[PDB]
């Protein structure tokens, strides 16, 4: 919850920096988890460059968008359940949403998206993560 919050912020900050944007609107194995996640995300966006076009448009985020709408859209990535690659897609998707928000002069949504991701991670993804090795297995797999 606290760790996950930090993890989400780091990945989103990484993505924004990398793409020329500001991250101002915002390490035990943690440092290792963070780096593994940064690498996983880059590899992902490398193979898939569509940038979640339909998912973001299906969501069309504005300052009035509620978590439930975010949650419903994100659920689409997990229609067949959770797996590591889908978790990576989840982070990449949040990253795309932040970029889009900045491109629309709605930089105020980045901290909100981060909060939503942490909530979604703790609620829907940690159960599977903890059952399949925890973030140690993730590092072991993408580190």
């Amino acid at each position: 919850s606290q760790s996950n919050r930090e993890l989400v912020v780091d990945f989103l900050s990484y993505k924004l920096s990398q793409k020329g944007y500001s991250w101002s609107q915002f390490v035990i194995p943690m440092a290792a988890v963070k780096q593994a996640l940064r690498l996983a995300g880059d590899e992902f966006e490398l193979r898939y460059r569509r940038a979640f076009s339909d998912l973001t448009s299906q969501l069309h985020i504005t300052p009035g968008t509620a978590y439930q709408s975010f949650e419903q859209v994100v659920n689409e990535l997990f229609r067949d359940g959770v797996n590591w690659g889908r978790i990576v897609a989840f982070f990449s998707f949040g990253g795309a949403l932040c970029v889009e928000s900045v491109d629309k002069e709605m930089q105020v949504l980045v901290s909100r998206i981060a909060a939503w991701m942490a909530t979604y991670l703790n609620d829907h993804l940690e159960p599977w993560i903890q059952e399949n090795g925890g973030w140690d297995t993730f590092v072991e797999l993408y580190g």
